[PDB]
C-alpha cells in the first residue's frame, strides 16, 4: 500500500515552526519501511535516514551508493519489494505524482501562517475518509498547536 506523510501549515503549504512532536510522529510512522523521496529532500537531509531503505526519485543519476536512485514512479515501487507499506516523504512533485496510487495520508496540520513556494496537492474529500485526528496545543516544546490526521482512500 502506498502512503504519503506530510506536515502542512495553512493553505497546505509545505515549503519555520519547531515541532519535536511532529518529528517523533514522522519517525514512528516511517521506521522500518521504505521511504520515497525527491532529490531536494535528499540534499536537504544529506545522509541516509537510519532504519529505512532510502529510495531517491530523480531525473539524473545518483552520486551516492548508500541509497537507491530511481528514474520513475514504477521503478520507485519495484525497488521497494514486498512490503505492506511504502512511505512517500516528499517533494511536492513527488507527492503530486504518487497521490493517485496512495491509499493513506498521514498529515500534520500546523497552525501556522507561511509564505512558501510549494503546496501539497489537493486531495478530494469525497475521496478520503478521516479515520483519525488528534489535537495538540502549543507548549513548552512545540511552538504551534498542531493536529495529526490519517485518511484512507474510500
Ligand atoms: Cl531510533
Ligand atoms: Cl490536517
Ligand atoms: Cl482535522
Amino acid at each position: 500500500m502506498i502512503s504519503l506523510i506530510a506536515a502542512l501549515a495553512v493553505d497546505r503549504v509545505i515549503g519555520p515552526w519547531n515541532l519535536p512532536a511532529d518529528l517523533a510522529w514522522f519517525k514512528r510512522n516511517t521506521l522500518d519501511k521504505p521511504v520515497i523521496m525527491g532529490r531536494h529532500t535528499w540534499e536537504s537531509i544529506g545522509r541516509p535516514l537510519p532504519g529505512r531503505k532510502n529510495i531517491i526519485l530523480s531525473s539524473q543519476p545518483g552520486t551516492d551508493d548508500r541509497v537507491t536512485w530511481v528514474k520513475s514512479v514504477d521503478e520507485a515501487i519495484a525497488a521497494c519489494g514486498d512490503v505492506p507499506e511504502i512511505m512517500v516523504i516528499g517533494g511536492g512533485r513527488v507527492y503530486e505524482q504518487f497521490l493517485p496510487k496512495a491509499q493513506k495520508l498521514y498529515l500534520t496540520h500546523i497552525d501556522a501562517e507561511v509564505e512558501g513556494d510549494t503546496h501539497f496537492p489537493d486531495y478530494e474529500p469525497d475521496d478520503w475518509e478521516s479515520v483519525f485526528s488528534e489535537f495538540h496545543d502549543a507548549d513548552a516544546q512545540n511552538s504551534h498547536s498542531y493536529c495529526f490526521e490519517i485518511l484512507e482512500r474510500r
